[PDB]
């Protein structure tokens, strides 16, 4: 619950074709708010997936969206779905029962999803 | 980790649509296999996963499906996705990196199934 019990406060974990992306939500991120790109050892405490329509055919990445639920909000994780560049037919059915930005919103959505990990964090010691 | 833990050994975690499956599977995993339809209230050792069409659509089972594997399998829980009635293209990509039972099996998935619940419940006390 600590805010440095971890080394990052947030990390994009986006597919290989959407790299400029979640780059420029990590600049977004940053403008204090510590982000990166997910790695395969990185650990902060909230973790942005870039939802595209390259990153729902990639099955590693659809994996781990499902590790990223896997123990993730339920009031315990942070985990933030954010939509781009897909019809909201598209989108994974799941997320008609979760927290999710759509693409759509302001700022192409990482505004809703910097206040969304803006407000996790507040929560921490 | 008692095998009395719980009331039931499996319970079919299944579509609207797909209640005559959902019962031969149960009859299947019967004939000991205590077996039930999986309710709200449901609460057994394995959970079958009766993935076909209708249940990929229907919002509410996708989000049965990612909470029945958000603290399940990870050599912690039993949870087993049977695909039905689906040409393996449109089957979920997350499954290109876990355990399933392809419907094509014999007895139509459900001895793969049967053997998989057996599996896990000897690992018990």
């Amino acid at each position: 619950s600590s805010r440095w019990s971890k080394d990052y406060d947030v990390c994009v974990c986006h597919s290989e074709e959407d790299l400029v992306a979640a780059q420029d939500l990590v600049s977004y991120l940053e403008g204090a708010i510590v982000s990166e790109l997910c790695q395969a050892l990185s650990s902060s405490h909230c973790r942005v997936l870039l939802i595209t329509p390259g990153f729902l055919q990639d099955p590693w990445c659809k994996y781990q969206m499902l590790q990223a639920l896997t123990e993730a909000p339920g009031a315990e994780g942070c985990t933030i779905p954010l939509l781009l560049g897909l019809s909201r037919a598209a989108y994974p059915p799941e997320l008609r029962f979760m927290y999710y930005v759509d693409g759509r919103g302001p700022d192409g959505g990482f505004r809703q999803v910097k206040e969304a990990v803006m407000r996790y964090l507040q929560t921490l010691s």
